[PDB]
């Protein structure tokens, strides 16, 4: 409308999300479009529109700012701040494991953001480094994007809480031994989220505290209720876990 569409970067749920020029705001923005009409049905339109409204109402700094949302041409938009940066899942590439500061540094954000967002009511069932974006100084938003995987799940997930400490917690043992906790297919995976003896960080590479193990232990624990109960306290355990 107002925009005109750009370089495709970003892969939504149920939106694809191109670069923008608002023309009237005169700035470059993310412009997230449920394209090709799929929510003609009323059950997409009010579930997108219901999340999209809580999303505008957060005001935690690690979440992308929404600037406005509505219908233009049938189509349903959701324009938002654009963020320079690279996914933690291509830093992990490109540069092995993170110092261990570094990585609590990443992980307190994001929980940061999960903890909003679970307030607000739009829990987020989980958490990929791919939704994981580092800007300049190390500074991290979660997205809701690309450019779910069986990696970072939590068991109660795969039968009949909030299963985002648990991934985080995942996505910090990555970050610090360089891969996630349990490898191989989606069947062995899956199985191994529900049994496994969970990691213990330290015994893989030299520079990781022990009080680490601890911290993956409670915040991957096989029973939701012997988790921590936010990503805030998850954090604040990593980060004493520096000596
Ligand atoms: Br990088
Ligand atoms: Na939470």
């Amino acid at each position: 409308g107002p925009y005109r569409l750009r370089r495709l970067v970003g892969r939504g749920g149920m939106g694809d999300v191109y670069e923008a020029e608002d023309t009237v705001r005169e700035r470059i923005v993310a412009l997230k479009l449920m394209s090709e009409t799929l929510s003609s049905d009323p059950v997409f339109r009010t579930r997108m529109q219901r999340e999209a409204r809580t999303a505008g109402r957060l005001q935690e700094p690690h979440v992308v700012p929404i600037h406005d949302f509505g219908e233009i041409d049938g189509q349903l938009y959701v324009d938002m701040r654009l963020i320079n940066g690279v996914d933690l899942a291509a830093m992990l590439r490109r540069q092995g494991p993170l110092a261990p500061p570094r990585a609590v540094a990443i992980v307190r954000q994001i929980g940061s953001a999960l903890d909003a967002a679970h307030a607000a009511g739009a829990t987020h069932r989980d958490v990929k480094p791919e939704n994981i974006l580092v800007s300049a100084d190390d500074f991290a938003y979660l997205v809701d994007f690309g450019i779910g995987t069986l990696y970072y799940m939590a068991p109660e997930r795969f039968s009949e809480y909030r299963a985002d400490i648990y991934a985080l917690t995942c996505v910090l043992y990555e970050c610090l031994t360089g891969s996630p906790p349990y490898q191989g297919d989606q069947l062995s995976v899956m199985g191994a989220h529900i049994n496994q003896a969970i990691p213990r960080p330290s015994t893989v590479r030299p520079g990781i505290p022990v009080a680490f193990d601890a911290v993956i232990a409670r915040g991957m624990a096989k029973n939701p209720e012997d988790r921590y109960v936010t990503c805030g306290d998850l954090s604040a355990a990593a980060h004493a876990a520096l000596a």
